[PDB]
């Protein structure tokens, strides 16, 4: 049972849409035991959207840099994250398209029951369209896996 | 270029992950020239919750019930959306699983040049889970396209 | 290299496309050696879809109705054949889909060296939409395997 | 409805695959209220038959160059077309496949009812096969949207 | 790294293909730390193929009767299974295809260091084939996640 | 129906899974009448892994390297082999992934009935994680087809 204080993702995407206050929802949220991490990305490679929501995480804390249970959650997570984003081919300039993103990722127990443990949640607001500005749309995607 | 102040996509999830107000969201929105459409569907059947929302779009006026262009484009911007929701096989029940969305459509131009024309977009949020309470985790889905 | 007078893919599309009054081109190709099927079908299940395309196949001696081999063939060449039309998810009704297509099953060589031995197309060709008439665009679809 | 005369995908393909008549066909086509666009691309990268296929459109005047309204109708419409020649994975040189391909997009009204409006229709057809000539078969895609 | 005596995906598959013994090969794996699970799905539903392979572990120990946690590891890990069965649409009968499967699910840790904790491996084996038998031939998949 | 002593599928695992000093079922498998094949191969780009099986597959002639037919039908059960590999989106470096392979290919009748002609087996196993070694898990794919 999903803890209505503790939705983990929507929580991340209001965070990734609110656009005021950065630093003021982000201590809130950590206040709260939510280990926080933001950042921007824009590039038609996918395995640099990857890479850096990776790096982004692991030096924010979010993940644990050594070992790999944990990379590989976030890996998974963000993958199904991308999905939104590509809606069918999770591919960007391979199919003449790139993107332009900001990026939320927060690790916590979402549930009533402390049992659940760890949960992570990686989520992309931002564009996708042509190699040209303004030829582009909205696109957003979440994933969210355990820990 | 996306006028910073309609981002119909980002405005549409605002909506949809707002609780507290409800009809005082789709009134200022409406002001604004936008054609709102809320709606629930609890459903392991996806035909069911793309019927749901054709027929509240349909209903509340968001587009046209006569011809097929404009359901057409519904169409595609809910296959679209259900892509952030299903991540990989658009298959609920199939796949012993089932949701519980709260859906918005929204339809107006986001861009600032008055030649781009309406657009549409179908926001779904809500749970994804196992045949029983309690055993799900979030879910999320952007869908956008020209009208 | 394929034979320019013996391109199978081209020519079950010819033959599908064709409303001709006059039954011209069956026996023409039949003349030049091809194996040729056509059948009709219309339904909101894949299933039956394949299942009509395999029983018309068999009942013209396209494919032999006895052993697994050939029937493994022409399935997948019908495979590759929906995906031209699903484009994405192979999936209709769940998708509150509907298809109403007409279907050409053509066998024979289209190589110029008699070692590539025979081939087998499976084009498609309809309507795909909604479950109420009219409401529906155009769908296109051809399966080329060995045999 | 779609008019029987007028019927968008099944045009461009015959379109395609006559090779007889070159201008004659276009020429009727377009005294008939079509607009017309024509190509060939070889290629093992998809960006490519994507981008040519759009810059013939934009230059022979089947979709506006201004905008992004129309380059979103018809970048869909490609994307459609291209699932029908990659059949399962829009891939083509990473998987070690590359193909030769001649299209066609058609711009115009396909229904009996004027308020459908336009619509734009991308089919390809060629071959895919291995990096060397010979190696290869048959393939086709046809893409249909709403403008 | 990965202990090459602990190669949880190789050792639940030869425990899936070998015949000859049955209690000797699971006894030896649970004396060596792992739990083991073993069962028989012949359908046409994905979602019972998916159902069997959950209750039979939840019955057998593999994973935890109680919580969400152990259960969405495990149902990710049978769904990455499903994939090498299903070869590119997770679908079976409505595709017109069965299968009669023989699984085997493993829980462990497969690598030298124990701060990996424990990882679920899926595995299955059978035909895939017309619902006909003979008409079939083999089908392997292997998932493999975190808890 | 299959040969319980020539499931072509089945036999290509056990092969490809033991890492024996003495090289003893190679032999014995030719000597039943099979033809075998056995590579390795270790990369981010998919279309080197299917390069370098289909030259094994020539090299010690599994299939012909003269003409098409039998280079198709071997193309396709290594694509079927990847889906158990990539689990949803045929990419390895494009997803920040990459393969270690060890891959067999078994070439010959696996059914009772002579008349079913020769098959082939493509198997694959090894590790999929990310570019540092230690950081993946195990990974596995077996793809079937006629020929
Ligand atoms: N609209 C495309 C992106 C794009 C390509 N070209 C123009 N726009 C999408 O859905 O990803
Ligand atoms: N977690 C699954 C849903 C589910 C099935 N069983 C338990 N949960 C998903 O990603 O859709
Ligand atoms: N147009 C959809 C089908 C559809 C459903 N409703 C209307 N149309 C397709 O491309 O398959
Ligand atoms: N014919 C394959 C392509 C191929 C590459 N090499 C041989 N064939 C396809 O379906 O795309
Ligand atoms: N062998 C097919 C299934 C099938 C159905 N009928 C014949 N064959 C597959 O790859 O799933
Ligand atoms: N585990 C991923 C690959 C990966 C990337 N980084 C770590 N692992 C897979 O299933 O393919
Ligand atoms: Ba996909
Ligand atoms: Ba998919
Ligand atoms: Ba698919
Ligand atoms: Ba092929
Ligand atoms: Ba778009
Ligand atoms: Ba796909
Ligand atoms: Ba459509
Ligand atoms: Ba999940
Ligand atoms: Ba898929
Ligand atoms: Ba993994
Ligand atoms: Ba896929
Ligand atoms: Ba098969």
């Amino acid at each position: 049972t999903l803890h209505k204080e503790r939705r983990i993702g929507r929580l991340s995407v209001l965070l990734l849409l609110n656009e005021a206050e950065e630093s003021t929802q982000v201590e809130e949220l950590e206040r709260d035991g939510w280990k926080v991490c933001l950042g921007k990305v824009g590039s038609m490679d996918a395995h640099k959207v990857i890479a850096a929501i990776e790096t982004a995480s692991k030096k924010s804390g979010v993940i644990q840099s050594e070992g790999y249970r944990e990379s590989h959650a976030l890996y998974h997570a963000t993958m199904e994250a991308l999905h939104g984003v590509t809606r069918g081919e999770m591919l960007l300039g391979s199919l003449l398209r790139t993107v332009g993103l900001r990026f939320a990722v927060l690790r916590g127990n979402p549930y009533e029951s402390e049992a659940e443990g760890d949960w992570i949640a990686v989520s992309l607001y931002g564009t996708i369209g042509a190699p040209i500005k303004g030829l582009e749309h909205e696109t957003f995607g979440v994933g969210i896996n355990h820990i």
